[PDB]
């Protein structure tokens, strides 16, 4: 459980790094947290949060393996699973650039696997946005945990609840299909206006009426009209092959 046990291969983002465990060569990543400027109170909060990450064990949640303290650089390293497919944000950006919509099959995989991730989070009782959803090398979808930005996915009620998570999932799935979020605007007040009206374009026609129907239900203005996790998973669209596979 020391940094020396691992070799940094290179930096993914800014710090998050792809690393290799020396003992068996296993590829992982770690996230660097400089706690050198924190108070004792903040470090305590950090410790409890990290111990709670360690408890989450689910195929559709990014696996956290270890925590490493290097008192020399006052740096904490959270070691986690490597997701070779990167994040959903990049996938959506790629789709726009190459002017190519994503397969309905892929959207169904994300819907299925993220719904299961949410079901697990709710049972244990993480913002649902494309940058916080990762793809491994086997078509599996994993939920991670990362002012200026526009709050595209904020639910009507949250702007005034497990059904709020369903709204957010709805926005994410809509954006995967349309390559844009269901409500866009240049200011938050304008955005809020659009959200309260609850109107949006149908996802593109290449997608089935069945898929459009469920995403639209998730975007209902009334939280109680949005489908539950259980009701989503009962949908005839969702099949075994859309779930995770080792
Ligand atoms: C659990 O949350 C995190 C996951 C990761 C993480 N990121 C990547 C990753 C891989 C890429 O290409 C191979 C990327 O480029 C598109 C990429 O862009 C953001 C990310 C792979 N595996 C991972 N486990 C990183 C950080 C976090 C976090 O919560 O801070
Ligand atoms: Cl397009
Ligand atoms: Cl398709
Ligand atoms: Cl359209
Ligand atoms: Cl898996």
């Amino acid at each position: 459980s020391r940094a020396e046990d691992y070799e940094v291969l290179y930096t993914i983002g800014t710090r998050c790094q792809k690393i290799r465990r020396k003992s068996d060569g296993k590829i992982l990543v770690w996230k660097e947290l400089d706690y050198g400027s924190m108070t004792e109170a903040e470090k305590q909060m950090l410790v409890s949060e990290v111990n709670l990450l360690r408890e989450l064990k689910h195929p559709n949640i990014v696996r956290y393996y270890d925590r490493i303290i290097d008192r020399t650089n006052t740096t904490l390293y959270i070691v986690m699973e490597y997701c070779e497919g990167g994040d959903l944000a990049s996938v959506i950006t790629k789709g726009t650039k190459e002017r190519q919509y994503l397969d309905e099959e892929f959207v169904l995989r994300v819907m299925t696997q993220l719904t299961l991730a949410l079901k697990e989070c709710h049972r244990r009782s993480r913002d649902l946005k494309p940058a916080n959803v990762f793809l491994d090398g086997k078509q599996n979808v994993k939920l991670g945990d990362f002012f200026v930005g526009t709050p595209y996915y904020m639910s009507p009620e949250q702007m005034n609840n497990e059904k709020s998570d369903i709204w957010s999932l709805g926005c994410l799935l809509y954006e995967l299909c349309a390559l844009m979020p269901p409500f866009t605007a240049f200011s938050q007040k304008e955005l809020a206006g659009k959200i309260r009206e609850g109107k949006f374009r149908r996802i593109p026609y290449r997608y089935s009426d069945e898929l459009n129907e469920i995403i639209t239900r998730m975007l209902n203005l009334k939280d109680y009209h949005r489908p539950s996790v259980e009701e989503i998973l009962e949908n005839p669209l969702i099949l075994e092959h859309h779930h995770h596979h080792h």
